[PDB]
C-alpha cells in the first residue's frame, strides 16, 4: 500500500540531501528568475530546476528512475546548451547528476522491487475500472 510514498520518499532525500549539497549548486535550486538572467528563457525552451523536481515527487509525478533521471538530466542538458559544455555551471550540474546516479544505485534493489509494485497495482487497479465502467 505505501509503495508510492516509499518510491518518493527516496527520491527526495536523494535530491535534498545529496544533490542540493554538491557544493557551489545554489544555481540550480530553484528557477531562475528572469529579473536576474534576463536572457535565460529566450534560450531554455525546457527550464528545470531542483525545487520543480521536488514538487514533482511530493506529487508522485515519478513512477520510474527513468523518468526521475529525464528531469536530472534535462537540467544537465541546459546547462550546457545556456552556458557552454566547459563551463563552471555545467561542470557543477555534471556533479548533480553523478552524485544522484551514485546515490540511487544504493537503492537498486528496492527500487526495481517498487517500480515493478507500482505497475503491478496501476494495471490492476486500471481493470477494475474498466471492469466498473461496462456494469
Ligand atoms: C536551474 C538552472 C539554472 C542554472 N543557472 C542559474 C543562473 C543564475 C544566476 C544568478 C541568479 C539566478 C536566479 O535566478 N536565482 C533565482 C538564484 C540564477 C545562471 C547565470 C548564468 N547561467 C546560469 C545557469 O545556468
Amino acid at each position: 500500500d505505501d509503495d508510492q510514498v516509499a518510491f518518493s520518499f527516496i527520491l527526495d532525500n536523494i535530491v535534498t540531501q545529496k544533490m542540493m549539497a554538491v557544493p557551489d549548486s545554489w544555481p540550480f535550486h530553484h528557477p531562475v528568475n528572469k529579473k536576474f538572467v534576463p536572457d535565460y528563457y529566450k534560450v531554455i525552451v525546457n527550464p528545470m530546476d531542483l525545487e520543480t523536481i521536488r514538487k514533482n515527487i511530493s506529487k508522485h509525478k515519478y513512477q520510474s528512475r527513468e523518468s526521475f533521471l529525464d528531469d536530472v538530466n534535462l537540467i544537465l542538458a541546459n546547462s550546457v546548451k545556456y552556458n557552454g559544455p566547459e563551463s563552471q555551471y555545467t561542470k557543477t550540474a555534471q556533479e548533480i547528476v553523478n552524485v544522484c546516479y551514485q546515490t540511487l544505485t544504493e537503492y537498486d534493489e528496492h527500487l526495481t522491487q517498487l517500480e515493478k509494485d507500482i505497475c503491478t497495482a496501476k494495471e490492476a487497479a486500471l481493470e477494475e475500472a474498466e471492469l466498473e465502467s461496462l456494469d
